[PDB]
Protein backbone atom coordinates (compact mmCIF):
# COMPACT_ATOMS: atom_id res chain seq x y z
CA UNK A 1 0.00 0.00 0.00
CA UNK A 2 3.04 2.35 0.22
CA UNK A 3 2.70 2.40 -3.64
CA UNK A 4 -0.68 4.30 -3.31
CA UNK A 5 -1.56 7.87 -2.38
CA UNK A 6 -5.20 8.19 -1.19
CA UNK A 7 -6.89 11.14 -2.95
CA UNK A 8 -10.35 11.02 -1.28
CA UNK A 9 -12.98 8.67 0.20
CA UNK A 10 -15.51 7.82 -2.56
CA UNK A 11 -17.88 5.56 -0.67
CA UNK A 12 -18.67 2.92 1.92
CA UNK A 13 -19.34 -0.49 0.43
CA UNK A 14 -20.83 -3.67 1.92
CA UNK A 15 -17.33 -5.00 2.77
CA UNK A 16 -15.42 -1.78 3.48
CA UNK A 17 -14.28 1.73 2.55
CA UNK A 18 -13.65 2.76 -1.10
CA UNK A 19 -11.04 5.37 -1.94
CA UNK A 20 -9.89 7.14 -5.05
CA UNK A 21 -6.09 6.71 -5.08
CA UNK A 22 -2.96 7.27 -7.18
CA UNK A 23 -0.50 4.43 -8.04
CA UNK A 24 2.99 6.03 -7.58
CA UNK A 25 4.70 3.51 -9.96
CA UNK A 26 2.52 3.95 -13.10
CA UNK A 27 0.82 7.31 -12.29
CA UNK A 28 -2.49 5.38 -12.50
CA UNK A 29 -5.68 6.72 -10.79
CA UNK A 30 -7.61 3.77 -9.26
CA UNK A 31 -10.41 2.85 -6.88
CA UNK A 32 -9.10 1.08 -3.73
CA UNK A 33 -11.41 -1.11 -1.67
CA UNK A 34 -10.27 -2.04 1.83
CA UNK A 35 -11.85 -5.40 2.92
CA UNK A 36 -9.48 -16.77 4.79
CA UNK A 37 -7.58 -18.57 1.97
CA UNK A 38 -10.73 -19.61 -0.02
CA UNK A 39 -11.50 -15.86 -0.45
CA UNK A 40 -7.92 -15.23 -1.80
CA UNK A 41 -8.33 -18.04 -4.42
CA UNK A 42 -11.88 -16.93 -5.48
CA UNK A 43 -10.86 -13.23 -5.75
CA UNK A 44 -7.77 -14.20 -7.79
CA UNK A 45 -10.08 -16.02 -10.31
CA UNK A 46 -11.90 -12.64 -10.76
CA UNK A 47 -8.71 -10.91 -12.10
CA UNK A 48 -9.25 -13.21 -15.20
CA UNK A 49 -12.95 -12.31 -15.69
CA UNK A 50 -12.31 -9.35 -18.05
CA UNK A 51 -14.97 -7.66 -20.16
CA UNK A 52 -15.60 -4.04 -21.34
CA UNK A 53 -18.79 -3.91 -19.20
CA UNK A 54 -17.10 -5.23 -16.02
CA UNK A 55 -15.09 -2.80 -13.86
CA UNK A 56 -11.54 -4.12 -14.18
CA UNK A 57 -10.00 -5.82 -11.09
CA UNK A 58 -6.37 -4.65 -11.44
CA UNK A 59 -4.85 -6.35 -8.39
CA UNK A 60 -5.47 -8.09 -5.07
CA UNK A 61 -3.13 -7.07 -2.18
CA UNK A 62 -3.15 -9.20 1.05
CA UNK A 63 -0.99 -7.55 3.80
CA UNK A 64 -1.11 -7.66 7.69
CA UNK A 65 -4.50 -9.54 7.63
CA UNK A 66 -6.02 -6.75 5.48
CA UNK A 67 -7.27 -7.25 1.94
CA UNK A 68 -7.13 -4.46 -0.68
CA UNK A 69 -8.74 -4.71 -4.09
CA UNK A 70 -7.45 -2.33 -6.74
CA UNK A 71 -9.98 -1.47 -9.47
CA UNK A 72 -10.30 0.67 -12.54
CA UNK A 73 -11.73 4.09 -11.55
CA UNK A 74 -14.95 5.49 -13.05
CA UNK A 75 -16.26 8.96 -12.31
CA UNK A 76 -19.90 8.37 -11.46
CA UNK A 77 -22.36 5.68 -10.39
CA UNK A 78 -25.83 5.07 -11.76
CA UNK A 79 -27.54 5.95 -8.42
CA UNK A 80 -26.09 9.49 -8.52
CA UNK A 81 -26.87 9.79 -12.28
CA UNK A 82 -30.50 8.74 -11.71
CA UNK A 83 -30.84 11.24 -8.82
CA UNK A 84 -29.31 14.00 -11.06
CA UNK A 85 -31.72 13.07 -13.94
CA UNK A 86 -34.81 12.95 -11.57
CA UNK A 87 -36.56 16.08 -12.90
CA UNK A 88 -36.10 15.28 -16.64
CA UNK A 89 -35.66 11.47 -16.70
CA UNK A 90 -32.83 9.59 -18.41
CA UNK A 91 -33.62 9.57 -22.21
CA UNK A 92 -35.04 6.22 -23.44
CA UNK A 93 -32.16 5.66 -25.99
CA UNK A 94 -29.66 5.99 -23.09
CA UNK A 95 -31.73 3.66 -20.80
CA UNK A 96 -31.80 1.14 -23.70
CA UNK A 97 -28.04 1.45 -24.30
CA UNK A 98 -27.27 0.97 -20.56
CA UNK A 99 -29.60 -2.04 -20.29
CA UNK A 100 -28.04 -3.61 -23.44
CA UNK A 101 -24.48 -3.11 -22.12
CA UNK A 102 -25.37 -4.49 -18.66
CA UNK A 103 -26.95 -7.58 -20.31
CA UNK A 104 -23.69 -8.07 -22.30
CA UNK A 105 -21.78 -7.94 -18.99
CA UNK A 106 -24.15 -10.45 -17.37
CA UNK A 107 -24.09 -12.78 -20.41
CA UNK A 108 -20.28 -12.84 -20.18
CA UNK A 109 -20.07 -13.50 -16.41
CA UNK A 110 -22.95 -16.03 -16.49
CA UNK A 111 -21.18 -17.94 -19.34
CA UNK A 112 -18.24 -18.38 -16.91
CA UNK A 113 -20.72 -19.50 -14.16
CA UNK A 114 -20.05 -16.32 -12.11
CA UNK A 115 -23.00 -14.53 -10.48
CA UNK A 116 -23.04 -11.03 -9.07
CA UNK A 117 -25.89 -11.62 -6.48
CA UNK A 118 -26.09 -7.99 -5.33
CA UNK A 119 -26.74 -5.75 -8.35
CA UNK A 120 -27.94 -2.25 -7.47
CA UNK A 121 -27.54 1.24 -9.04
CA UNK A 122 -24.67 2.02 -6.57
CA UNK A 123 -22.51 -0.71 -8.15
CA UNK A 124 -23.18 0.28 -11.81
CA UNK A 125 -20.51 2.77 -12.88
CA UNK A 126 -20.61 5.11 -15.89
CA UNK A 127 -18.07 7.10 -17.95
CA UNK A 128 -18.24 10.10 -20.32
CA UNK A 129 -18.13 7.83 -23.41
CA UNK A 130 -21.54 6.24 -22.82
CA UNK A 131 -20.28 3.03 -21.22
CA UNK A 132 -21.75 1.44 -18.12
CA UNK A 133 -19.95 -1.26 -16.10
CA UNK A 134 -20.75 -3.75 -13.35
CA UNK A 135 -18.72 -3.38 -10.09
CA UNK A 136 -18.26 -5.98 -7.30
CA UNK A 137 -18.89 -9.01 -9.57
CA UNK A 138 -18.08 -12.24 -7.71
CA UNK A 139 -17.46 -10.61 -4.27
CA UNK A 140 -20.67 -12.01 -2.69
CA UNK A 141 -19.55 -15.65 -3.26
CA UNK A 142 -16.20 -14.77 -1.58
CA UNK A 143 -17.31 -12.75 1.52
CA UNK A 144 -21.06 -13.40 1.97
CA UNK A 145 -25.39 -4.57 7.57
CA UNK A 146 -22.21 -2.96 6.19
CA UNK A 147 -19.00 -2.38 8.25
CA UNK A 148 -20.48 1.15 9.13
CA UNK A 149 -23.79 -0.58 10.20
CA UNK A 150 -25.59 0.84 7.09
CA UNK A 151 -28.51 -1.38 6.02
CA UNK A 152 -27.82 -3.51 2.91
CA UNK A 153 -30.60 -2.75 0.40
CA UNK A 154 -33.24 -5.40 -0.34
CA UNK A 155 -34.89 -3.54 -3.22
CA UNK A 156 -33.30 -5.57 -5.99
CA UNK A 157 -33.34 -9.01 -4.32
CA UNK A 158 -34.93 -11.87 -6.27
CA UNK A 159 -37.96 -13.62 -4.72
CA UNK A 160 -36.22 -17.00 -4.58
CA UNK A 161 -33.58 -15.49 -2.26
CA UNK A 162 -36.27 -13.91 -0.05
CA UNK A 163 -38.08 -17.31 0.06
CA UNK A 164 -34.96 -19.08 1.31
CA UNK A 165 -33.46 -20.75 -1.77
CA UNK A 166 -29.77 -21.03 -0.89
CA UNK A 167 -28.82 -22.66 -4.26
CA UNK A 168 -29.99 -19.80 -6.47
CA UNK A 169 -28.98 -19.29 -10.12
CA UNK A 170 -27.81 -16.61 -12.57
CA UNK A 171 -31.54 -15.64 -12.81
CA UNK A 172 -31.10 -13.64 -9.58
CA UNK A 173 -29.07 -11.04 -11.54
CA UNK A 174 -31.68 -10.77 -14.32
CA UNK A 175 -34.32 -10.01 -11.64
CA UNK A 176 -32.12 -7.27 -10.11
CA UNK A 177 -31.42 -5.76 -13.54
CA UNK A 178 -35.18 -5.78 -14.36
CA UNK A 179 -35.83 -3.82 -11.15
CA UNK A 180 -33.12 -1.29 -12.18
CA UNK A 181 -34.54 -1.02 -15.75
CA UNK A 182 -38.02 -0.21 -14.29
CA UNK A 183 -36.47 2.40 -11.93
CA UNK A 184 -34.62 4.15 -14.79
CA UNK A 185 -37.91 4.38 -16.75
CA UNK A 186 -40.22 5.55 -13.97
CA UNK A 187 -37.75 7.51 -11.78
CA UNK A 188 -38.90 5.59 -8.67
CA UNK A 189 -37.69 2.30 -7.16
CA UNK A 190 -39.95 -0.59 -8.22
CA UNK A 191 -39.97 -2.47 -4.89
CA UNK A 192 -38.51 -0.30 -2.07
CA UNK A 193 -38.87 -2.84 0.75
CA UNK A 194 -37.58 -1.94 4.19
CA UNK A 195 -37.66 -5.50 5.65
CA UNK A 196 -37.66 -8.97 4.08
CA UNK A 197 -41.42 -9.36 4.45
CA UNK A 198 -42.12 -5.81 3.21
CA UNK A 199 -39.90 -6.56 0.19
CA UNK A 200 -41.74 -9.85 -0.53
CA UNK A 201 -45.18 -8.32 -0.08
CA UNK A 202 -44.33 -5.33 -2.34
CA UNK A 203 -43.38 -7.88 -5.05
CA UNK A 204 -46.61 -9.86 -4.45
CA UNK A 205 -48.79 -6.73 -4.58
CA UNK A 206 -47.49 -5.85 -8.04
CA UNK A 207 -46.87 -9.29 -9.64
CA UNK A 208 -49.50 -11.31 -7.71
CA UNK A 209 -48.90 -13.74 -4.87
CA UNK A 210 -47.02 -16.65 -6.53
CA UNK A 211 -48.62 -20.04 -6.55
CA UNK A 212 -47.95 -23.51 -7.96
CA UNK A 213 -49.45 -22.50 -11.33
CA UNK A 214 -46.95 -19.72 -12.07
CA UNK A 215 -44.06 -21.14 -10.02
CA UNK A 216 -44.03 -24.95 -9.54
CA UNK A 217 -42.40 -25.81 -6.22
CA UNK A 218 -42.92 -22.32 -4.68
CA UNK A 219 -45.18 -23.58 -1.83
CA UNK A 220 -42.42 -25.95 -0.62
CA UNK A 221 -39.69 -23.27 -0.36
CA UNK A 222 -38.12 -22.73 3.11
CA UNK A 223 -39.68 -19.38 3.93
CA UNK A 224 -42.93 -19.81 2.03
CA UNK A 225 -46.01 -19.54 4.31
CA UNK A 226 -49.52 -20.70 3.25
CA UNK A 227 -50.77 -17.72 5.33
CA UNK A 228 -49.27 -15.18 2.86
CA UNK A 229 -52.07 -12.85 1.62
CA UNK A 230 -53.25 -13.51 -1.95
CA UNK A 231 -52.93 -10.39 -4.11
CA UNK A 232 -53.93 -10.19 -7.79
CA UNK A 233 -51.32 -9.34 -10.46
CA UNK A 234 -51.11 -5.76 -11.96
CA UNK A 235 -50.67 -4.94 -15.70
CA UNK A 236 -47.21 -3.68 -16.64
CA UNK A 237 -48.95 -0.83 -18.47
CA UNK A 238 -49.79 0.48 -14.93
CA UNK A 239 -46.35 -0.37 -13.46
CA UNK A 240 -43.92 1.19 -15.99
CA UNK A 241 -45.65 3.89 -18.13
CA UNK A 242 -44.52 5.22 -20.72
CA UNK A 243 -42.44 2.14 -21.62
CA UNK A 244 -43.44 0.71 -25.02
CA UNK A 245 -44.73 -2.80 -25.72
CA UNK A 246 -41.28 -4.19 -26.52
CA UNK A 247 -39.82 -2.85 -23.26
CA UNK A 248 -42.81 -4.07 -21.19
CA UNK A 249 -42.56 -7.56 -22.83
CA UNK A 250 -38.83 -7.75 -22.00
CA UNK A 251 -39.35 -6.45 -18.44
CA UNK A 252 -42.10 -9.03 -17.82
CA UNK A 253 -39.71 -11.82 -18.88
CA UNK A 254 -36.96 -10.47 -16.58
CA UNK A 255 -39.46 -10.46 -13.66
CA UNK A 256 -40.93 -13.97 -14.10
CA UNK A 257 -41.32 -15.64 -10.68
CA UNK A 258 -39.96 -19.03 -11.72
CA UNK A 259 -36.15 -18.62 -12.10
CA UNK A 260 -36.26 -21.35 -14.75
CA UNK A 261 -38.79 -19.27 -16.86
CA UNK A 262 -36.96 -15.95 -16.30
CA UNK A 263 -35.17 -14.79 -19.50
CA UNK A 264 -31.39 -15.35 -19.67
CA UNK A 265 -29.05 -12.41 -20.42
CA UNK A 266 -28.11 -13.98 -23.79
CA UNK A 267 -31.76 -14.42 -24.85
CA UNK A 268 -32.56 -10.86 -23.60
CA UNK A 269 -29.89 -9.44 -25.97
CA UNK A 270 -31.89 -10.88 -28.93
CA UNK A 271 -35.17 -9.28 -27.75
CA UNK A 272 -36.87 -6.96 -30.28
CA UNK A 273 -36.55 -4.08 -27.74
CA UNK A 274 -32.87 -3.85 -28.84
CA UNK A 275 -33.60 -3.71 -32.64
CA UNK A 276 -32.88 0.08 -32.56
CA UNK A 277 -30.23 0.19 -29.84
CA UNK A 278 -27.56 2.93 -30.10
CA UNK A 279 -24.76 4.24 -27.85
CA UNK A 280 -25.55 7.89 -26.87
CA UNK A 281 -23.19 10.18 -24.91
CA UNK A 282 -24.70 10.99 -21.43
CA UNK A 283 -24.77 14.52 -19.99
CA UNK A 284 -22.07 14.36 -17.27
CA UNK A 285 -20.60 17.20 -15.19
CA UNK A 286 -17.75 16.02 -12.95
O1 LIG B 1 -19.79 11.29 -7.39
C1 LIG B 1 -18.60 11.01 -7.59
O2 LIG B 1 -17.68 11.86 -7.65
C2 LIG B 1 -18.21 9.53 -7.70
C3 LIG B 1 -16.89 9.18 -7.98
C4 LIG B 1 -16.53 7.84 -8.04
C5 LIG B 1 -17.48 6.83 -7.83
C6 LIG B 1 -17.10 5.34 -7.83
O3 LIG B 1 -17.69 4.56 -7.09
N1 LIG B 1 -16.03 5.01 -8.58
C7 LIG B 1 -15.49 3.78 -8.69
C8 LIG B 1 -15.67 2.69 -7.92
C9 LIG B 1 -14.92 1.75 -8.51
C10 LIG B 1 -14.62 0.29 -8.12
C11 LIG B 1 -15.71 -0.55 -7.43
C12 LIG B 1 -14.52 -0.03 -6.62
N2 LIG B 1 -14.33 2.28 -9.60
N3 LIG B 1 -14.66 3.48 -9.71
C13 LIG B 1 -18.81 7.18 -7.55
C14 LIG B 1 -19.17 8.53 -7.48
Amino acid sequence: MENFQKVEKIGEGTYGVVYKARNKLTGEVVALKKIPSTAIREISLLKELNHPNIVKLLDVIHTENKLYLVFEFLHQDLKKFMDASALTGIPLPLIKSYLFQLLQGLAFCHSHRVLHRDLKPQNLLINTEGAIKLADFGLARAFGRTYTHEVVTLWYRAPEILLGCKYYSTAVDIWSLGCIFAEMVTRRALFPGDSEIDQLFRIFRTLGTPDEVVWPGVTSMPDYKPSFPKWARQDFSKVVPPLDEDGRSLLSQMLHYDPNKRISAKAALAHPFFQDVTKPVPHLRL
